[PDB]
Parts: structure tokens; sequence; C-alpha cells
């Protein structure tokens, strides 16, 4: 219903919002409608380092070093087609999220209760594991606190709906 439409809406649309600037191109108005009120001026620089191995600055060296492929993996477990980019960079763990919600929304209206709920799970695992760690170490900015705030929300959102 409503929620999982609004959820798909927000990580596909935020995907694309760090994907465009990742490429110093513009943001197109429909995006652009979907999330203003702020800024969309992060530099390009900044928004490519925007990546867990380099963000999450407590990781483990040896974590760090093969954090990628872990993420790489965990991709591939679940049919996802990443990218040209990092595997651990915000817009494609954006991404995967987005391809998740996806299925929840097609297995929801299938009525298919097993899969559903383990597509849930795996999105709850995703954003305790790997997501969630990202976000809480973004700087501050008006769109990275804003998706910092969503995904703090879809974490506990996830958990009380699996429980
Ligand atoms: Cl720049």
């Amino acid at each position: 219903g409503a929620m999982t439409i609004g959820r798909a809406k927000v990580y596909a649309t935020l995907s694309k919002i760090f994907y465009h600037l990742f490429y110093d191109e513009a943001i197109p108005k429909d995006c652009r409608e979907i999330i203003e009120k702020i800024d969309f001026n992060l530099r390009s620089v900044l928004v490519r380092e925007l990546r867990g191995s380099v963000l999450i600055k407590d990781m483990p060296q040896s974590l760090a070093e093969v954090y990628e492929s872990v993420m790489k993996d965990f991709y591939e477990r679940y049919g996802f087609q990443a990218s040209e980019l990092h595997a651990d960079h915000i817009a494609v763990e954006l991404a995967f999220m987005s391809k998740l919600v996806e299925r929840e929304i097609s297995l929801a209206q299938q009525m298919k209760e097993e899969e559903l709920y383990k597509i849930r799970a795996a999105q709850h695992r995703f954003i305790k594991a790997h997501l969630q760690p990202l976000v809480k170490n973004l700087p501050s900015a008006p769109l990275l606190n804003f998706v910092r705030d969503f995904v703090r929300e879809d974490a506990k959102y996830l958990y009380s709906s699996l429980v």
C-alpha cells in the first residue's frame, strides 16, 4: 500500500540523484520536485567518495580491503546488476534497496507470504549491515541529513514489521 509505494519512490529517486551528482549531470525536473523541501549543490568530487569503505572510518583495515567484494557478493546473491560504480557507493546501495522494494511490491500483490517475508528480511539485513553504517557516517549537508533520517526510520519500520 502507501508505505511501500513511498519507500520505493524515495530509494529510486535518491539513487538517481546520487548518480547524477556523481557524474556532474543536471538533476531532471521529475527528480527535483519529488525531493525539494533542499540543496543540490553537492560537489561531484565529494559525492564520488561517498562509499562505505571510505566513510566508515573505524572499519577494520583488513575488512576495508575486501569490502567492495563483500558488497558485490551480497548483490549477486539477489541477482542484482552492479553498475559501473564501486559496490559500496551510496548510489549503488540505494539502487539495490530500490530493486528489493520493487520486488516487495510485486510479491505483495501476488500474495506470496513466504517470499515476501524473505525479501523484507534481506532489506533489513542489508540496511543494518551496510546501508545504515554508511549513512550514519555521511558529512553534514541537507541532502545527506535527509538520507540518514530516512534510512534510520526505514530500519525501525523493517524491524517492527518483521517481529
Ligand atoms: Cl567538484
